[PDB]
């Protein structure tokens, strides 16, 4: 059976030559993914493997399109071919299933489906036999982070010949010697274990799904359908950026009217914590108190910005709260934060509450007041909560139905489950969900548009205490691996970046402050912190304007150029909403290790509109190290047949709005 993408491309042949189920792939007539499995070991029932034999195909298409509540974009454009191969093995332990391939111009998804059948009861996925055999993994290049490690998703990602890399997370990035690019993720995971990829025989990458801690990975009853599995190939690096097929592969939203759900900019009581002029704990520095809480709000609605965030309100902190997951309560405040106080002063100031929901790792205690807690931010008119699961890879706590404990994954189906859940019983209060130490996106928030953004992955968090501090190349990894999922929180907009000595040797962000700016417009979330103490914005008010312009919702989307862990360029169009008259255009660039000079159309601009560009750039002198601070910021009148040379410093970048004029 073969499906192609809209314009030819990219083929795939699915076969049932090889010792089971098969399919390869090939771009521009040349093969990328060699003959690679397909099928299901449980752990009673007996193995979909071999001898299984093709008896059907089944051709659709689809040319829609479909727009987002919030997003990158307002328009999702869904064009692709579709062919659903039947395969069947006779008995004696035979069985019938399905796999629905999905090719768009931009890459391919595909899923398993099995049918209702005799024999296929209670059953227990213990291994998706499912690989990704890269042709020429000798040549490959890849950028990865580990799975099944002691820090979950936050690592730096690894730069390594393709066979190097042995067991990753996805999104997983690679090019082979032909510069194709090719990015390997999921989409929809419900009620299933998250895939991480293992190497096997060379460039043979192979499912390997996340388990229970009884050992197997994925509970059904009868029918089940998997995970879409995606494959992103493109031309070029910024072609997997600009692929909606993560979106494209996931249910439509079923949450009705989502008006409640509001993108927008916040502050919080956070980083004085994580750079310790403030405890999350109780005491004379304690961060979460009324009086501290009413000046983050007064600087909110000075500034423009939407709510603040306040870590440490809820009893339980006190001591190492990352050994105290057992005794938070997620309805006590500490008796120095008056809840009702400052409901009352959301309401006076117009600036909300965000609410905040640690449990280190302990999902019972957290599942057990969880109704309670929300009952309570919904009564205290607060709409948006960040979640959070700290503990180390495998070290989730349940309470299981005899009261023991078990220890679990954050990514395998129990947790998947959980934090649906957490995301569905937040809706029913229109409560939005930040995850941090999450489940990795797979696009669910079309689905749920209240899932509006989450970490998996290092943030600004770690340039205040990483030892070492994320490296200049960060964000331009990112952008290609971890941001292919999804939105992130990062907290974007440190302006102090000498808290702990500026140099390359202690714990800092390791960029200028334009780099800063730029991260608004390079990663996309639709809310982004500005996670600096306000008083350091009070001291840069020029730089600060930026941030207090750019917005988080747009009506269009462009990676511009760029190269994986090198740098990216970002040009998107705000979405009209709220104050934005949906004609302003936002630029960010940012870059790795060195300085870079790009060379940038503005062509993206409205045909026959005049723009004002408000440049804010590295100075002539700036470099990450020991000058981080020289910012130039120039206005220029531009229109679309004009260009740009960016000039970025080292870890530098360039962030710009293009004011439409009247
Ligand atoms: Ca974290
Ligand atoms: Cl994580
Ligand atoms: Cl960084
Ligand atoms: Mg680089």
């Amino acid at each position: 059976a073969t499906v192609q993408s809209p314009d030819g491309n990219i083929k795939i042949i699915i076969s049932d030559e090889q010792s089971t189920p098969s399919y390869s792939i090939s771009f521009k007539n040349k093969t990328v993914i060699n003959n690679s499995a397909l099928g299901f070991e449980f752990k009673q029932h007996a193995p979909f493997s071999n001898s299984f034999k093709i008896t059907k195909v089944q051709q659709q298409s689809t040319n829609t399109q479909w727009q987002q509540p919030w997003g990158e974009r307002q328009t999702v454009v869904d064009q692709h071919n579709e062919v659903t191969v039947t395969f069947a093995k006779p008995q004696p332990q035979g069985g019938t299933y399905s796999v629905r391939f999905k090719a768009f111009d931009s890459g391919v998804g595909f899923r398993y489906e099995v049918p209702k059948q005799a024999g296929l009861n209670n059953i227990e996925i213990t291994k998706e036999l499912t690989e990704f055999a890269v042709n020429n993994s000798h040549t490959a290049t890849a950028w990865w982070i580990p799975a099944r490690g002691w820090n979950r998703y936050e690592y730096v990602y690894n730069t390594t010949p393709l066979n190097d890399a042995a067991l990753v997370h996805t999104p997983f990035t690679f090019k082979n010697q032909d510069g194709v690019h090719i990015s390997i993720h999921e989409a929809a995971l419900v009620d299933y274990a998250a895939m991480v990829l293992n190497q096997r025989r060379p460039g043979v990458f192979q499912a390997d799904l996340t388990p229970w801690s009884s050992g197997v990975a994925v509970k059904k009853q009868g029918a089940f359908n998997t995970p879409w599995r995606t494959i992103q190939i493109g031309e070029k690096a910024v072609d997997l950026v600009n692929s909606d097929i993560i979106l494209n592969l996931n249910e439509p939203n079923k949450l009705g009217d989502v008006s409640w759900v509001k993108p927008g900019k916040y502050i919080g009581i956070w980083w004085g914590m994580h750079i310790n002029t403030h405890t999350w704990g109780s005491g004379d520095k304690h961060g979460a108190t009324t009086k501290n809480t009413k000046y983050y709000m007064d600087f909110a609605a000075k500034y423009g910005f939407d709510g603040v965030l306040v870590e440490g309100w809820n009893t339980g902190w006190d001591g190492d709260w990352f050994f105290n997951g057992d005794v938070f309560s997620f309805t006590q405040p500490y008796d120095d934060f008056d809840i009702a106080a400052l409901t009352k002063y959301s309401k006076q100031t117009g600036v909300q509450l965000i609410g905040h929901h640690e449990t280190s790792g302990n999902v019972s205690n957290y599942r057990k007041q969880m109704a309670d807690a929300f009952a309570l931010y919904e009564k205290s008119n607060v709409s948006q909560v960040k979640t959070g699961y700290v503990a180390d890879g495998g070290n989730i706590k349940r309470i299981d139905k005899n009261g023991i404990a078990r220890h679990e994954w954050h990514d395998g189906q129990f947790m998947v489950n959980e934090y649906l859940h957490n995301v569905k019983l937040a809706a029913k209060h229109k409560i939005s969900i930040n995850t941090h130490e999450p489940i990795k996106d797979t696009g669910l928030r079309r689905t749920y548009p209240n899932w509006i953004t989450r970490e998996g992955a290092r943030g600004q968090e770690f340039n205040a205490w990483g030892t070492p501090p994320n490296p200049p190349e960060h964000i331009s990894m990112l952008a290609f691996t971890r941001m292919l999922a999804g939105p992130m929180d990062f907290t974007p907009g440190i302006f102090d970046l000498s808290f702990n000595g500026l140099g390359a040797n202690t714990n800092r962000p390791q960029t200028t402050l334009a780099k800063q700016l730029a991260l608004y417009v390079v990663l996309y979330s639709p809310i982004q912190m500005a996670a600096d103490l306000p008083k350091n914005y009070l001291a840069k008010p020029d730089a600060f304007q930026f941030i207090q312009d750019v917005p988080t919702d747009w009506q269009q989307s462009i990676a511009l150029d760029g190269a994986v862990g090198d740098f990216i360029v970002f040009a998107r169009k705000e979405r009209k909403r709220d104050k934005y008259t949906g004609n302003d255009w936002y630029l960010g660039a940012v870059t790795d290790e060195q300085a870079r000079t790009i060379e940038i159309s503005l062509d993206f601009l409205d045909n026959g509109k005049q723009f004002e560009a408000h440049i804010y750039k590295d100075g002539k002198n700036a470099e990450w190290k020991n000058n981080p601070y020289d910012l130039t910021i120039e206005k220029r009148l531009v229109t679309a047949s004009d260009k740009l040379t960016l000039k970025l410093a080292t870890s530098g970048g360039t962030a710009i709005r293009f004011k439409a004029l009247l």
